[PDB]
This record gives C-alpha cells, sequence and structure tokens, in this order.
C-alpha cells in the first residue's frame, strides 16, 4: 500500500482542524473507529472545550458504551440522543414498506439534522467522519452521516485511519473492532462490501491513485480479476454519491 | 441578459427527465414556482402516473393551497405531510435556542428525508427544484432542498424559470406570486437577498458566465459598484455550499 509519513499526516490534520474549527465543532460519535479518531484529533487540535460530541443511538447495544468511552476519555462535552422516536415517526408518516438500507438512511440523515441543529445553535461547524474507502465505494448515506462542513479524514483510506487511531490513543478494542455502520443488527462493512478493507485499499490505491489497469492489479496482487472488477463496479455505481445534484446544460441553446 | 431558446430548453429538460426518471419520480411541491415548474415538466415528460408529489407544510397558510392546486391540475398522486411534529421534536431534543434560519434548515432537511424515504420505498428518484440563481447565491439549505438525485432547472436562472413556468402552463398566480422559501412567515427572497431576481440574474450572468469585471458590470448597468460587490459577496460566502465535504490532502507526504 502507499506509504504515508504519519507523523506529518497527523500534524497536517490537526492544523487543518485548527484553521477550520476555531469557533468549536460538533461531531457525531458512534463508538466506531472513524468518528473516535476524528474526536481524538479534534480534541488534541482544539482542546476539549471546543468539542461537543453527539452520541445518537437508534439501537440499544454496546456501541453506545464504546462511544461514551471515547467521550469520557477525552473529557469533551457530550450528549446522548435517542433518535428512534424521530426515525420511527418518519417511517409512520411514510406508510409504506422500507428495507433496512432505506431505514438506515433515515437514521443517518436524522443524525445529520441533529448535528447541524446543534452546530447552528452554537455557532460551530460540523466535522464529518467519512474516510476515502467509504467515499470511493459509496459506502455511506447520501446527505446523511458524512454530509458535513469539513471532513478531516476523507482523504485517508481505512487502513491508514486504523494506524492513526492507534497512534493517537483511540481505545484499542475500538481500533480492533470489526467495522460496522450500525444501521441494522449484524451489519458488517466487509461482509457488505464482500472484501476486507486491507484488500480494498490496495485496489483503490492502484486503481484510482495510480490508475493501473484491471489486469495489472489482479496479478500485481495475486487476486482474482473478479474481485478487481467487483471493486471497480462499486466505484462506478456510486459515482452519483460523489457529486452535487446535476441538471441539463443549455450553452448551445443560447441566442443573440 | 442572456437569451435562451425556451422551446428547446424545455425540450431538453423533458428529455433529461425521461432519461433519468423512467422508473418514476418523487418531487417536493411547496406551492412555489420552481417546484411547480419541475412538477409540470416531470409530468409532461413521464406521465402523471410516474410523478408523486409530497406537500410538506410546517405552517398552515396560503402556500399549502397553491401546492394542492398544482397537484390537482396535474392529476399526479400526492400526499400532504404535516412536518411540524417532527421538526418540533428535533428542536425539543436540541434543548437550545435556534434562530429562524436554523429552524428553517430543520424543515428543509426533514422534507429531504421524507422525499428520499418515499423514493427509496417506491424505487424512484428525487428531483430537486433549485435554480441557478439560488445555487450561486447560496440561497438554499445545505443538505436540505438542495439535495436530490437530479435538479432539472438548477442551470436556469430564476428569471428564466418564470418564463418557462408561463410557457408550460403553471398557474398564473403562482408564476406571479412573490418568491419565498417559506421557511418563516413573512420571508421574502428579494427582500432577504437585497436585490430583485431580475437585477441579480443580470449580474450573476455577467460576473460568473461572462467573467466580466465588477467595474464594467456596474457600468453596463447603472447600479452602484457596492450592489455589484454585494453579489460577489453572496457568492464567495456560499462557496461551501457548492462542494462536497473536503478534508486536507496528503500527496506530498506519501513516501514513494
Ligand atoms: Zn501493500
Ligand atoms: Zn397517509
Ligand atoms: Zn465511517
Ligand atoms: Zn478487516
Ligand atoms: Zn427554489
Ligand atoms: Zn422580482
Amino acid at each position: 500500500m502507499r506509504i504515508l509519513d504519519y507523523d506529518k499526516v497527523i500534524e497536517r490534520i490537526l492544523e487543518f482542524i485548527r484553521e477550520k474549527g476555531n469557533n468549536g465543532v460538533v461531531i457525531g460519535i458512534s463508538g466506531g473507529v472513524d468518528s473516535a479518531t476524528v474526536a481524538y484529533l479534534a480534541t488534541k487540535a482544539l482542546g476539549k472545550e471546543k468539542v461537543l460530541g453527539l452520541i445518537m443511538p437508534y439501537f440499544e447495544n454496546k456501541d453506545v458504551e464504546d462511544a461514551k468511552l471515547v467521550a469520557e476519555k477525552l473529557g469533551i462535552g457530550y450528549k446522548v440522543i435517542n433518535i428512534k422516536p424521530i426515525v420511527d415517526s418518519f417511517v409512520e408518516n411514510l406508510e409504506l414498506n422500507l428495507d433496512r438500507k432505506g431505514l438506515g438512511n433515515i437514521m443517518s440523515r436524522t443524525r445529520m439534522i441533529m448535528l447541524y441543529a446543534h452546530a447552528n445553535s452554537l455557532g460551530r461547524i460540523v466535522l464529518g467522519t467519512s474516510n476515502r474507502s467509504e467515499f470511493l465505494t459509496g459506502y455511506f448515506t447520501k446527505w446523511g452521516d458524512g454530509a458535513s462542513d469539513y471532513a478531516p479524514i476523507i482523504n485517508l483510506y481505512k487502513t491508514e485511519v486504523w494506524e492513526i487511531a492507534k497512534r493517537i490513543g483511540v481505545p484499542e478494542r475500538i481500533v480492533k473492532k470489526k467495522p460496522s455502520a450500525g444501521l441494522w443488527e449484524g451489519q458488517t462493512d466487509e461482509d457488505e462490501l464482500g472484501i476486507s478493507y486491507n484488500l480494498l485499499d490496495e485496489i483503490l490505491w492502484r486503481m484510482i491513485d495510480l490508475k493501473i489497469g484491471k489486469e495489472e492489479i489482479a496479478k500485481d496482487l495475486g487476486i482474482p480479476l473478479s474481485l478487481v472488477e467487483r471493486v471497480e463496479e462499486l466505484i462506478k455505481k456510486s459515482e452519483h454519491k460523489r457529486r452535487l445534484p446535476i441538471g441539463p446544460s443549455f450553452e448551445d441553446l443560447i441566442v443573440g
């Protein structure tokens, strides 16, 4: 995988957060490693008084315990907000069936509204916790979690996020935890993507950053071309998630 | 001002819609001219059985009346969803003060969630109703109504939308009604932007499309260079609304 000079990378992230969130920030803390890493970097960069964490569970599971652990060890201000009543109200108003992915989308978008409502009230910005691995594969809710003012680790692959998390003191059981967006019980990132993040990042790195042909990738890693075509598919089918709403142009229709 | 070939613009928009939303569409109808125009274009392009209109009032005013009329004339399926209970619940969880714009943003984002919940359930796409005038001045809610799968008129200035609204047969009182985002009683676009759309568009077109200096612009018009800077102001401060969440880059830190 590409090699980064973490010492310098971490430094640049901290400087970036200092420059963008001097007036304080609001972050969604879920108990996963991405939001915890952003929570740690933001705290070290601005100091705990400038970091408000919102823990917004839908399910009452151990994930909440992990998030509070992050909040606790950092000493930041935080708030636990049960979003199930609001989420279910969206569903009751829908009056139609909705699969688990659609329901997960409501949860994530509901968290987005909560984050922005708090940031707006406090004159703060919202720090998103998405990473490049999710960004390139479309593994995120459009307009939901992820949607923020600034995203400190959007340009870092998952593998790198884990390395940085360990280096900054993020709880080990969190760093080692199996990745899960937590939209429904039993949801597992690698099972949904059908590949580990380690193997994914190796492909994205070569396919997007290096622009290395599908064939060179498969062999230059001893992996089935299928696995490579798969990844390339996730990227193509999620291109609509990496751009603002588009419409028709009318340049050749201008008159004079 | 720019001169467009309306008959052809409409034709292109209809083709765009027939291409992007063959499986049906969900549109937020608010009783304003933009959403009305998109509703008319979508209906004429796909047939009324492929257009679902969600009317989502927070206030109980005339606004809801115009929304229903648009839905009635088109014969499309429609659903009236009172969003106040959900919006007020967000506020209750907030437990902090929120000015009218912040509250207006909760409304807009709540409608976005409703729109995608129906779209997701019915396997349809969401058509945004923002226009270029709003887009360039940042006069919309981030992740709110400014969030959809496709925005058919986003590249048309407000003045051009009005013209198109008349040609496709949008109700006259709506086409003539004074522009308002309706996020708070008494709200007026022109009154809030400190300029009429007609003048605004003249400037935008010249300042952004033609890339003409504000100096000559103030000249070719007859308006104080201060009003011309006021627009340049609105544009620069809304740059954060015309892009996806960004984070720091690390190209120079990659050890290759
Ligand atoms: Zn490697
Ligand atoms: Zn109903
Ligand atoms: Zn994540
Ligand atoms: Zn793994
Ligand atoms: Zn509009
Ligand atoms: Zn006017």
